[PDB]
């Protein structure tokens, strides 16, 4: 069991008096740093020279290099892409850590799969808002926020959980709901969800439907609406009220078709396919494949991206979206 | 096929026409209210009284289905697919006159020939791609929902102009119209909802949820990873296709999408979809749906009760209760 937690469950204001460095100033970094400052926390930014550096000083943040920001900080939150974190950590963060420091991530990939090992006299925590940077910043400004997972990988000080929860509170997530997890569970469920369902499964399902229709001789423009455009309405309904609300709102013909045909398409064998996807997440195979592709100059990602640029549903879709305000 | 707009509606074919909307659910109310706002002469045909009264309250001349038809030049049937044949035979057909026009928002009954309209009467379709609530709402905002239009039989020579002018009257021509046939609209619409939008999607999500919970992961967290976070992804696809979605997610998620999507949705799944399409084309699904209705909805009953006991539905309801927005 696990109960959702809120501001009243943040027992200790553990970020009190802490010097906070956010590493990276992309959308994610910006949202965290800005939210914490508005909450009333001492935030500085650690990023390599460039546009983000300049914008960081434009926004009024004491901006330093990654190495120096880590030197100054009690709490260091690393918000950079997974594939560059190991290099960045080893070269700029690790030599500038001190005992009793705390290092945070928003996703557990590098820590869980042990591409990064933080010294054992240093806390490692996680606050993982379930939203993109701009939504994390915006909802905070509007007065609430985006819900989040929190976790602790290693607790050297005894303060790590309180730091994680206070970070969550500081970025607005505690205003709407928190769920405690582990680094292992967050990492494996997050990878599995996006691969089997949210991104991989979904786009593949859409593409397969589009192919069946267009290959059967139906017009691609019309197929676009029937497998893609109208999905927003459906998912918005599920988001708000689950399968129940969605199926109430659609016609009984559609509802009946849902019940009857859903299981013909997504079968036991498909569920087995998902189990194989989960297995390669648990055993480290996917993680190694991704890092290896990155190290090799992204050749698989390159081929995937150029292929996806040439999909008929993507060309037709671009034209149709152009033709609609 | 090219997208068409208000400028492509040559003739205001609904000019001087007495219009009856049959049915006053969300669909009926949306069409009727939009057309009245567009200045059309609209009456309502519906049984007493829990729809009849709401119609009268809204200020419509409201009659029985039989009497509304008798008065009307154009009759739009906006009742559940499964009850249209009975309603048409008993109340509508006896009150048609040559040169009348009968419309539908979905081609189910006409295409599968559960209903046969006399050869001196036009049969047209305007099929907005959204629920009634949405069709009315967007209209009030000075916007609209895109629509398909089609003609099944054209006795007067005016059927296409009638269909397009209906589309225009309900606000659809403000955003975009696509011409189709009754056959392609019916078959593509049934296939999309069954294989992808509703059936495929809910089954995909449920399978993901099962895999996670059966592997020992917490269901609260599984809810977010296969359902809650899907809205963000689909909003991105709605706005900019697979391309925009995959630009916006992490490179880790994007790579996982490309690699695991095809592992889950395979050639065999595509074959499963082809079987779904076939049972739509050959009329087997249509007969199954109507036969379930005639038998007192026993399959729908069992399906609905099973769906109410889904763990993802119970957990999701409790989680959505714990979250405001």
């Amino acid at each position: 069991t696990v109960q959702m937690e809120y501001e009243k469950d943040v027992k200790v204001a553990a970020l009190d008096g802490k010097k906070i460095a956010v590493i990276g100033y992309g959308s994610q970094g910006h949202a965290h740093a800005q939210n914490l400052r508005d909450s009333g926390r001492d935030v500085i930014i650690g990023v390599e020279p460039g546009k983000s550096f300049d914008k960081a000083k434009e926004d009024g943040f004491d901006t330093y290099t990654v190495a120096e920001a880590t030197k100054l900080a009690d709490v260091i939150m690393i918000l950079a892409p997974d594939e560059i974190q190991q290099e960045l950590y080893e070269a700029e963060i690790a030599p500038n850590l001190e005992a009793g420091n705390a290092v945070g991530f928003a996703h557990g990939f590098n820590i869980h799969f042990e591409f990064i090992k933080v010294p054992a006299d240093v806390d490692v925590f996680m606050c993982a808002p379930k939203g993109p940077g701009h939504l994390v910043r915006r909802t905070y400004e509007e007065g609430f926020g985006v819900p989040a997972l929190y976790a602790v990988y290693q607790d050297a000080t005894g303060n790590a959980k309180n730091i994680a929860m206070d970070w969550c509170k500081g970025v607005g997530a505690a205003r709407v709901g928190l769920l405690e997890t582990t680094y292992k569970e967050e990492t494996e469920e997050d990878l599995f969800g996006e691969q089997a369902v949210l991104c991989g499964g979904l786009t593949a399902l859409i593409e397969a439907g589009f192919e069946v229709l267009t290959e059967a001789g139906y017009a691609p423009e019309l197929a676009y609406f029937e497998v893609l455009h109208e999905m927003k309405l459906i998912v918005d309904l599920i988001y708000e009220g689950g399968f129940k609300k969605m199926r109430q709102s659609i016609s009984n013909t559609a509802e009946y078709g849902d019940y009857v045909s859903g299981p013909r398409v997504i079968t036991e064998q498909v569920k087995e396919n998902m189990k194989a996807v989960l297995a390669d997440i648990q055993n480290g195979k996917f993680a190694n494949d991704f890092v290896n592709d990155y190290k090799a100059g992204r050749p698989k990602l390159t081929a995937y991206r150029e292929q996806a640029a040439n999909l008929e549903i993507e060309k037709v879709g671009a034209e149709l979206r152009k033709a609609m305000p």
